[PDB]
């Protein structure tokens, strides 16, 4: 008999600042050095795709455009993938191939779960140190943006009748890499991440409502138009985020309500 809320977050320029570092709009809006903005943006970009290629089978899975990690779970036999050799299995077919596809997404899921709170372990040294230094420069230049978004994400997580869902235009694998490198692994259960690169956010929202029911209250949080328009088409309240203040306002609302 408890009211339940489903928070449908956007990632880029909502929870994290990354793309706006390359375009110079963030540095320009808050008076930061544009040259530092771009340097940091490119370094993080390198780390995101390097983690993607090296550990999340990005060169293998990219051309699939999958929406959710479990979309091809039908073809998984559930075997142990601890010693399974992905390189020598000839993936690059339509049935024995579907099984190898599924194996890869589940191994991604396993990597994500064992390393979500130990990204330094996954990334390995010396990348870990460079990563911690990058995150440090990033937090400074963005005036603790991530610190603010996390405060809302963690209040949502700790609250019993609230849940965190993620919908991003970023492709699925790179999205998981971003989420991991920005320390969001522990706040977003992998089964709650959706990539709207191709089906679009409206479809993803519809799918998320099918999954959580009509009795739950949805709140679409984001900085972009797509997300807002999709929220209208489904009569889902929309919470826009344009600056730190907006993340603080969400946090405030989150702490005054007991469900
Ligand atoms: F992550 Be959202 F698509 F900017
Ligand atoms: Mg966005």
């Amino acid at each position: 008999s408890h009211m339940e809320r489903v928070f449908v977050w956007d990632l880029d320029e909502t929870i994290i600042i990354f793309h706006s570092l390359l375009t110079g709009t963030f540095a320009s809006r808050y008076g930061k050095d544009t040259t530092t903005s771009v340097r940091i943006g490119l370094m993080m970009e390198e780390m995101i795709f390097n983690l993607a290629d090296t550990h999340l089978f990005f060169n293998d899975l990219e051309d699939c455009d999958q929406i959710h990690v479990d979309d091809v779970s039908s073809d998984d036999n559930g075997q142990d993938l601890s010693t399974y050799n992905f390189s020598a299995d000839g993936f690059h077919g339509g049935v024995d191939w579907m099984r190898k596809l599924a194996f890869r997404y589940r191994r991604v899921k396993e990597m994500y779960n064992t390393y979500k709170n130990n990204v330094g372990g996954l990334i390995g040294t010396p990348k870990r140190e460079t990563w911690l230094q990058l995150r440090a420069e990033l937090e400074a230049l963005t005036d603790l943006w991530l610190t603010h978004s996390l405060k809302a994400l963690n209040l949502i997580n700790s609250r019993p009748n609230c849940v965190n869902v993620l919908v991003t235009t970023t492709q699925l694998i790179p999205a998981l890499a971003k989420v991991l490198l920005y320390g969001l692994g522990s706040v977003f259960p992998i089964e709650n991440i959706y990539s709207a690169t191709k089906t679009g956010k409206e479809s993803c929202f519809e799918r998320i409502m099918q999954r959580f029911g009509r009795k739950a209250v949805y709140v679409v949080i984001g900085d972009g138009v797509e997300e807002e328009q999709g929220a209208k088409k489904h009569n889902m309240p929309f919470w826009r985020i344009s600056c730190h203040a907006d993340l603080e306002a969400l946090r405030h609302a989150l702490e005054l309500e007991y469900l």
